[PDB]
């Protein structure tokens, strides 16, 4: 007391609605007094008495004359922060935690353990942090470029699971599981199957014996990667998710992959970090599914559901169940959460939002998030507002 | 260890005297450097520990790019914000607590709830969130425009009720009244009586057995329609107030509409939510309630009040106790609520005083506060001493 | 548990050192990005955890276009607001607790009591809150201008003692003391002796039996009347400090008034609050004054000690004890207060250091701290180091 | 609950990776909206549940006017400031603790004890405070210059020590310790041995029994003076480090002073604090030091490891464990201080990397951090990212 964290049954429900958004760059005017942080790569985590909205900082504020190099990836003055869900993500209400290019996060039940991955793309290296301490390091396996989850790591009676990744961006790039005790790594877990090509796995709990996750193909198909962890075991199995409803991007048409569920298909190359969140029920899990309503640009956000099945051989369509964001609107990574009611878990997805207007401006997003709240069926939209000339 | 809270005897007094003003608008000027986000529709609600001061913002702040569309009231990016009582509502201090453009909130002894109206006209959707969690929603019933209070529901005994109401802005609105208990919907309240049209009620404690509300009829007639609501039965009925003191804005002269108690009268479209609030003694209710000074403007803010009697019945004129706000400064919604002193509740009125420049400007509003102390003659008026020009 | 609090004996010391300077227009250059509020007549009071920096505050932040009406005392924006004591007391570190154009606090052991003072010239209102809740009021007497010490008010064992007064600048001014417990005005105490005009006393524990104050005759004397009030039979006496060291500004030369200890003397038309703080130890008591250096001018601040005697009856000069801020430096209102150690108490002395460049420009000032500490003499001087044209 | 802190066996590891940078500059720029406060002499210091980052202020902030008198070491307007460690140290997120223009602190486990020095050259002062009280000073003893550490002191069993000195930049200056408990100095330390000039230790623990210091000769060598002090037997003694990496800037070549080792050698003028931290294991003890690139300037930052030894006896080499900070960005102080895990202490260097542009423009600091985590090699640099010219 605090006690362990385990999942829990998810709260009633049977749709999505709008819950909030996040556009810091809404006060970011030049005729405004404001001071929104450049950001990309948003996610969020919860613990028993709050969430955090956490994402990868260029370390510079709009307005501001560091804008030049913003739409980059990597660089030596990135860093993972955090604010409390809920405030705006300015240089004053956020907090520095570490310099990372690559991050997670999570609680559990005790301590947040956060996570974060810096150094030359030949050599990096991820840094485990627990509460102030940094507590643990893990070195790149491949020499190509280390990296994580951009999204929540799951903690379960202590033990705190975490996707990692080495490898090419267009070739093999074979995942890793580690297993974090207060903030030491205690295990590697090396999946089976289909490991070819996973990255940027977003990953809950399906049980309390199975973590699943739903990730990245950036070289070989538009199907994602879907990970079976057994936590009692230690063991992970990765095959394609056979589902028609594909939910990468790029992708082509839905249903036009032909041949066996392990069929990769055409347009494999590149892709995006997608939306995956559980509905645990007494006989019943539904997953929740997020991807761009472009087949082919990083414009609009679906929402999408399926109940039980094996996601390894279904190939039937995801039901639809909404649109987030419109086609008219930027629709970039989506990410899983759950936060924490008194009794049950309540099942959330949010949506990184870029405001891109190219290398020669600034590049930074908003967060939107949809939870599963009520009956019926979603009803609207969002929007980041930002006019990115002001 | 914590209990929930229940209406208490409310401590001794006699007059309401000007006790705070939040004119977030004297820091927005061009020379300065500060961030006072563009809000309406304030409100207060307070728990055992701490006032919150709660607003709907249009995510924009002043000084900004984004005034366009800021006298208008429903849109994709407002939402319900607040921050503890007496700090001033800039981007960094506020916390936003969900998408909504209509509002209300409560403290039930343990925890904090908070409701956020959203979605399109026709098929708007009520959202619940009980501490960081979204609990519950409810769906619009009339598909015109679902809305509810725009001030504090009220709790008893861990059951928090609140007023809602859909229809026609000029034509039909039958409210409702929803009992929630730790975040979820547990009853439903369909009132009986005169409810052609109730919107925005303002609503209070008489008794441990009845809430009691003053609401606007946006169509009909500018006698507030007036709820009792028995919470030991769940049932409530409306009928207009018979007081000669219309209490609605516009409305005709005190006292000059004929007929029985029911009768509507002359000047009845239009409206504006309007203050109630009960000072609840051993053998003896006071009820006060605030008006605009202008009979068809919003324009300043009176201060009445009657003990005993009962509100559907009685024509007598409410006596006035003091002008809150000249007619030379604004005077727009008023609300009731109430601080929780030791032993004993405090009532007071808190003023919505927008800032209206029309639709080429900003709009936005201060937050005057009157509350039940001492004894003797209400003493001094407030002005929001914002210049829009600056 | 939290228990009340009772004045206990000083930490061990013998002279005052240098503290803390709270300097917020150091910050409000046009060329910055601050906003630092306009006040005046700071004070600080410290509880059992924490110490609160109080002010006046005109609404109005530097830089900023309210700079009209800045260099007035009253008016309808004017409130009493408070910082942590060592934050920058700016538009959104601050809270605002009450209306008010003079004011008071302290805390009890269990909550901290707030007093502020609005309303007209002739018939002003003093309103008390405790915590959260406005609890009592208490009205003019005089009908002239009620007002209070714009210092820490004294409580022990749950009783907290606060002087007001009320009558003309240039007149009779008579003061009384409230007791007040729990928010709620108890006792009436009204003083006999010298009472012609006692306003804006400097109040603090002598012993558990004993509350003495330093005052301001702003009419017929440079000599400051001295209040003697006794806890436990709730009466006060007061007579002039007989002492050839006026504390007064403006001021005739030390030793300069001829004949008895109650003679009134030359140039005692103006006036200033002074500092006064208690340093009780097991058989003395030592009593620290504060005096501007220049007799006629609101410049420098010396710092003054004596042990025992009585001061209604000692004309000897009080001893030099340090200048805290030279003759070259704004030295305005002072006061005292006590910060708690774990098991004593620590006297120190405030200043506040006003910019002052008349009423075409800002008006507003910093804050100053000195507190015993240590052996020896004290040893720097303060400046506010801000240059106005900025 | 709470229980005083003794230093524990380290966490295991055997590299420092880069885990940290604050760099407030970065939003500095007059297009930004932001009010970074100008620092110098930044160092960390941790309790059982949070870290502290402390610098001294000049009490103005960039952008700004007060520019001039930044690159100055000593004036009235030095206060020593603090935010929680991750926190950028603006205006408001800061928190001013007392005027001083050299400093220190330290946690021991139940409360803060904050440092600061202030006074006049000739006759400087040292004060003490304990959480808001200010409890006790020391006064100047060679009446040349008092100063003390510019890093953490150090607890156990409730008992903190630190370092002070006092004497000319040029000429000597004979350190002492001070032993201070609960806010109040209990014992004076008078070392022995080569005492005739120390300053700016970097003091830690080598064990429950022994304090060590790696100190700055400014006059005679840029061999760093060694202090092992015996907390049983509160007795302190001092020889210069004989390893042929000499730590000092400016430094001669390594190897070069001839003779034994408490020989001075080439190039002893001027100097720079240096970083020093103790990884404390079962059966060895490890020692890491860090130390600029260029040997004559305060450009980059190298950190080097010894285990074992004597290093008032050993000439050996340190091993060059990695660049920290390259030539081409500048390179300050260096600190060491030590994070609490749940069971162990992670020891940390931190990085004072200064922007320094003459005495023309401002003049402060970003703050770069490097923790033991994980096994292997130090893998990658800090730059602070800013342009002066923004
Ligand atoms: C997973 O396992 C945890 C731990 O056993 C379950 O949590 C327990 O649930 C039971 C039944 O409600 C409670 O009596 C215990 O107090 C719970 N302990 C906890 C949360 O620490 C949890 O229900 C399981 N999750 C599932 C089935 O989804
Ligand atoms: C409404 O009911 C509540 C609950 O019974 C009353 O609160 C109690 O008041 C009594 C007498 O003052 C106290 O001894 C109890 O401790 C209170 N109980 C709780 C749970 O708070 C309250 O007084 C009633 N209010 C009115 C207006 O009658
Ligand atoms: C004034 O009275 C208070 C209350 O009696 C004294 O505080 C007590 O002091 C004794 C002796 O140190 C302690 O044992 C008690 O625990 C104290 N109780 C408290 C503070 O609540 C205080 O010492 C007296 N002040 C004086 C003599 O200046
Ligand atoms: C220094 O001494 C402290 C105090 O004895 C040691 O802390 C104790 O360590 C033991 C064994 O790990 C624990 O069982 C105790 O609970 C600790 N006591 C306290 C009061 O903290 C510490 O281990 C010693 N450090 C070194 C480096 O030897
Ligand atoms: C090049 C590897 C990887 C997969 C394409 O690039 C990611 C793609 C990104 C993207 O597609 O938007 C942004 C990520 N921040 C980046 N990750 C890292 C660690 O740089
Ligand atoms: C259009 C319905 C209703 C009654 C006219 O409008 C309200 C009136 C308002 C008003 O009269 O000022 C402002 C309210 N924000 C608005 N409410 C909503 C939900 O839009
Ligand atoms: C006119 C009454 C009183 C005594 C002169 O004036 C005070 C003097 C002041 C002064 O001498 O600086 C400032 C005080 N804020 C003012 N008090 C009030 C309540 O207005
Ligand atoms: C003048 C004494 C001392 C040694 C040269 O100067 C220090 C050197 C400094 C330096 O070498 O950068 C900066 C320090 N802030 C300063 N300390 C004080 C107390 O002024
Ligand atoms: C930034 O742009 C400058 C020109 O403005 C160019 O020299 C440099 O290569 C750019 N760097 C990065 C990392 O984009
Ligand atoms: C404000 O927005 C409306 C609706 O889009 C548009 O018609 C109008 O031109 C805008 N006003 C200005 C000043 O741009
Ligand atoms: C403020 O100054 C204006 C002119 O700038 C003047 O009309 C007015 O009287 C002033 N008011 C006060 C209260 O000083
Ligand atoms: C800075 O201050 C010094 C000392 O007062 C003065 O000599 C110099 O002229 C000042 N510099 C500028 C640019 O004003
Ligand atoms: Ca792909
Ligand atoms: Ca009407
Ligand atoms: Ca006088
Ligand atoms: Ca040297």
């Amino acid at each position: 007391e605090p006690e362990w964290t385990y999942p829990r049954l998810s709260c009633p429900g049977s749709t999505f609605q709008k819950a909030l958004l996040i556009s810091p760059h809404r006060f970011g005017e030049t005729k405004g007094n404001s001071a929104p942080l450049i950001i990309r790569e948003p996610f969020i985590a919860c613990g028993p008495n709050e969430c955090k909205h956490f994402a990868l900082t260029h370390y510079a504020a709009q307005p501001g004359g560091y804008y030049n190099g913003t739409r980059g990836d990597r660089n030596k003055l990135r860093h993972l922060i955090s604010v409390k869900l809920g405030k705006i993500p300015t240089v004053e209400n956020s907090i520095f935690h570490m310099a990372a290019w690559s991050g997670s996060a999570c609680h559990d039940g005790k301590e947040w353990t956060y996570i974060g991955v810096d150094g030359p793309d030949n050599d990096a290296l991820l840094k485990v942090k627990y509460g102030e301490a940094y507590t643990d390091t893990y070195h790149s396996y491949a020499n190509k470029l280390l990296r994580t989850q951009e999204s929540a790591c799951n903690c379960i009676g202590g033990n705190c699971y975490l996707m990692i990744t080495d490898g090419s961006a267009s070739g093999v790039s074979e995942c890793r599981f580690l297993k974090i005790r207060e903030g030491r790594i205690i295990k590697e877990i090396f999946p089976t199957g289909r490991v070819k090509h996973t990255e940027e796995c977003t990953c809950g709990f399906a049980s309390n014996k199975t973590i699943e996750c739903a990730c990245r193909d950036n070289s070989y198909t538009a199907k994602r990667p879907f990970v079976k962890l057994n936590v009692e075991t230690d063991t992970a199995e990765i095959r394609l998710m056979c589902t028609d409803t594909y939910l990468d991007t790029p992708r082509p048409d839905d249903g036009s992959i032909t041949g066996p569920c392990e069929s990769n298909g055409d347009k494999g190359s590149g892709g995006i970090k997608g939306g995956f969140v559980h509905q645990r029920m007494e006989s019943k899990i539904g997953r929740w599914y997020s991807r761009t309503m472009s087949k082919t640009e990083r414009m609009g956000m679906g929402l999408y559901v399926k109940y039980d099945g094996d996601p390894w051989a279904d190939s039937d369509a995801l039901a639809f169940s909404g649109v987030m964001v419109s086609m008219k609107e930027p629709g970039w990574y989506s990410f899983g959460f759950e936060i924490k009611d008194k009794e049950c878990d309540v099942p959330c997805i949010g949506i990184e939002m870029v405001h891109d207007g190219g290398k020669e401006t600034w590049h930074s997003a908003a967060t939107a998030i949809y939870c599963l709240m009520g009956s019926g069926q979603l009803l609207w939209d969002t929007v980041t507002g930002v006019d990115m000339a002001l």
